[PDB]
């Protein structure tokens, strides 16, 4: 074959060379003693891989056969609660315990603001990403709908002077809000200087200075007229861009061209769920990114990393401030093997263990100089996100594979770190005890909402129809997930060491929505919460800047919000809850955006897209929220709300609709020969097989039909 042999394992050729030659030089480890370390690791983790994996089906039959004897109509919560808790499902809560987790960087311990999710596959997003530390605010307004397009303010292929106006409006009352002036507002400021070293904002009438002198944090160009202004608030940084030759600054009243927000403090870039890499191939193109973006080297075309900011202090000395997002990467999962690499027997090996050598060795770039400072993080951590653990034995199984990884890299112990994703519900019920499992090596928890919502439909499955996909986020079980997730964060005294996130706004292009909603988040005590664009980034940087996390947090501590019983609150509909018309919406719907988003995983391995659903809404679909779509239809079709026709003809009918928004280029119709399309047909088995698969994950029937796409596609 084009294998490698290396003790009993088969390494495809391209990732061999791509960690000889690329990965490992500049590391100093020694490249046999790479693979050696690889091989044991992988004999050694693999058989408890899998039986954490076994222990998830015995569990899930068990509660399946629970709820397929039950007679009794009003679920008996003191009994289920007994059943889980027999089972090992539900287990005891440890004693309080404070998280001692430490070398982390402040832009996790003790920065709150925004956390950039992005898909490593693309280079070009993955860039834009790290860069997105700091982003215009100008253009995050004026390029979006959070400023109306009302008569006179519509946006056209030039400027249109009335929306710059309302632009400059919105920004000037922001800053009013943020960095308030002694008297007067800045709407009407003339000027800024800096005089003994301090702050004077000139007005029509009078001179003033900040309410708070301490939120000046600095200035670029002469004390006398600055080049910029630069003020801190909830410890984010603003920058007001002065330059009355511009054409917005000409126009200004204080000659200012645009507001500058610290936008994206860190960002995640992602090796799960926004990505399909199916193969060492796939592999291998992520892993180069990653390379490239620790490395400091990586380009597109050239847009390039840019380097830290360079600011002069209130009193005249000099500074720097972070330049990039500082970076986490998303390793898959414990479920899914990839046979990039397979053992003697032909067995592929676990992906999440490959992910923890091969992006953790990659990450030792990022902790040393770069043609350069070094990138990433200067206190010495790498930064994991792990994805999809069930429970508190497998957080341990985590732990033990990064202290392997650890001793394999030559790194020091706990070097690499965890952010948990709280998104399956034994880990949900089981939280305070998974944190413990990681408490010397997590650095966030972050309710995974959209895939937590799959596991709520998949672990009840028998249990009864559930609620449409909508009412979920208004059900008793997700609002207590939610306050249980920042309560157990906060009694682990998360604060001012470890962040407690919150989730992903998919409605790419409801800005208004978002910077109206999103304030919830920061409103519930959450250090962060995710954004799809850097765009999202800069305006979500807003509601940080309303409300205070550091105080929210502080008056949220030693507050048990949630209920055991409150989380077990299983969604189910209530009899005859629909007509028709409705169950014919939620099914379309479903349809649509199940087939929007695989039809281009399978045919262009495009792991993320926006798909229009049935309201011709743009969401950024995903794995998790295909997960809850392919779910809710099995649920359905289980019971009986659906038929097997009903399911057949709602994919046949959205199908050519999904043609047509893709009618480009690389993209093959799905219509009207659906038995021929591969894509169709991996649709139909997500819906058709979804009880079946395990945890109702995706990827199995995702990864199989990329894989039988590109063969025939060879052939
Ligand atoms: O909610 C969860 O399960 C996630 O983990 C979300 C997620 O990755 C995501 C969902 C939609 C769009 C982009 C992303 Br990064
Ligand atoms: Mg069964
Ligand atoms: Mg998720
Ligand atoms: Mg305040």
């Amino acid at each position: 074959t084009d294998r490698v042999s290396v003790g009993n394992l088969r390494i495809a050729r391209v990732l061999y060379d791509f960690v000889n030659n690329e990965a490992l030089p500049g590391t100093d480890i020694d490249p046999d003693s790479f693979w050696a370390g690889v091989d044991k690791v992988v004999a050694d983790l693999t058989p408890q891989n899998q039986a954490l994996l076994n222990a998830r089906d015995e569990l899930q039959a068990q509660i399946d056969k629970w709820h397929r004897r039950r007679v009794i109509e009003p679920i008996d919560m003191d009994a289920y609660r007994q059943f889980l808790t027999e089972i090992g499902y539900l287990l005891p809560e440890p004693d309080d315990f404070t998280i001692t987790t430490s070398g982390v960087d402040a832009e996790i311990t003790t920065t709150a603001g925004p956390q950039l999710v992005v898909p490593v596959l693309n280079a070009r997003f993955a860039l834009n990403a790290a860069n997105a530390r700091w982003g215009s605010l100008y253009d995050a307004l004026y390029g979006t709908d959070v400023i109306p397009e009302t008569d006179g303010a519509e946006k056209g292929p030039t400027y249109n002077k009335v929306r710059g106006d309302k632009v400059i409006a919105y920004a000037r009352k922001f800053l009013d809000d943020s960095v308030p002036l002694s008297s007067g507002s800045f709407g009407d400021a003339t000027g800024f200087t800096v005089q003994d070293g301090q702050l004077v904002v000139a007005l029509p009438d009078k001179s003033t200075g900040l309410a708070n002198p301490g939120q000046f944090a600095g200035y670029t160009g002469a004390a006398e007229s600055p080049t910029s202004v630069l003020l801190i608030n909830h410890g984010l940084h603003i920058e007001i861009l002065i330059d009355p030759e511009s054409q917005v600054g000409t126009t200004d009243r204080a000659g200012v061209k645009d507001v500058i927000l610290e936008s994206a403090i860190t960002t995640i870039m992602d090796f799960e769920d926004s990505v399909a890499a199916v193969d060492a191939a796939d592999k291998v193109l992520g892993y180069r990114n990653w390379l490239g973006l620790n490395k400091g080297d990586l380009a597109a075309a050239l847009r390039v990393l840019n380097r830290d900011r360079n600011y002069t202090a209130p009193g005249g000395g000099q500074f720097t401030l972070p330049g990039r997002s500082l970076m986490f990467v998303r390793n898959v999962g414990h479920l899914m093997t990839n046979d990039a690499i397979v053992d003697t027997d032909g067995s592929e090996v676990f992906e999440g263990i490959m992910d923890a050598l091969f992006t953790g060795l990659i990450a030792i770039h990022g902790l040393k100089a770069s043609d350069g400072p070094l990138i990433n993080s200067r206190t010495g951590s790498i930064y994991i996100v792990k994805p999809k653990m069930h429970g508190p034995a497998e957080v341990a199984f985590t732990c033990e594979l990064f202290s392997r990884v650890e001793d394999v890299l030559g790194l020091p112990q706990n070097t690499m770190k965890i952010g948990i994703m709280d998104e399956e519900r034994r880990t949900t019920v089981n939280l305070k005890a998974c944190i413990k499992a990681a408490a010397d090596r997590v650095v966030f928890i972050n309710t995974g909402f959209l895939d937590r919502t799959g596991d709520e439909i998949h672990t009840s499955m028998e249990a009864g129809p559930m609620v449409r996909k909508g009412t979920m986020k208004s059900q008793p079980w997700i609002l207590a997930y939610e306050d249980h997730n920042v309560d157990a964060g906060l009694a682990a005294g998360f604060s001012g060491r470890a962040q407690v996130g919150k989730g992903m706004w998919t409605m790419t292009e409801l800005m208004a929505d978002m910077v109206e909603t999103k304030i919830a988040q920061p409103r519930a005590g959450a250090s962060t919460a995710w954004v799809p664009s850097p765009t999202a980034a800069t305006l979500h940087a807003l509601h940080y800047h309303q409300v205070d996390v550091a105080a929210v947090q502080q008056g949220l501590a030693g507050k048990r919000r949630a209920t055991i019983e409150q989380l077990l609150t299983i969604p189910l509909a209530k009899e005859l809850a629909w007509a028709p018309d409705e169950i014919r919406e939620e099914v379309d719907n479903n349809c649509q955006s199940i087939l929007g988003y695989v039809v281009r995983w399978v045919d262009q391995g495009v792991g993320a897209s926006k798909v229009p659903d049935i309201h011709d809404v743009a969401l950024m679909e995903d794995r998790a929220t295909l997960r809850i779509s392919s779910q809710l239809l099995a649920n359905w079709l289980r019971h009986g709300v659906i038929t097997s026709a009903d399911v057949r003809a709602s994919l046949e009918r959205m199908a050519p609709l999904v043609d047509r928004q893709n009618a480009d280029v690389a993209y093959r119709p799905m219509a009207p020969n659906f038995d021929d399309s591969i894509a169709f047909l991996a649709a139909q088995e997500l819906i058709l097989s979804g009880a079946q698969q395990p945890n109702g994950y995706t990827e199995p029937i995702l990864h199989r039909r990329r894989r039988e796409f590109k063969a025939r596609a060879a052939e």
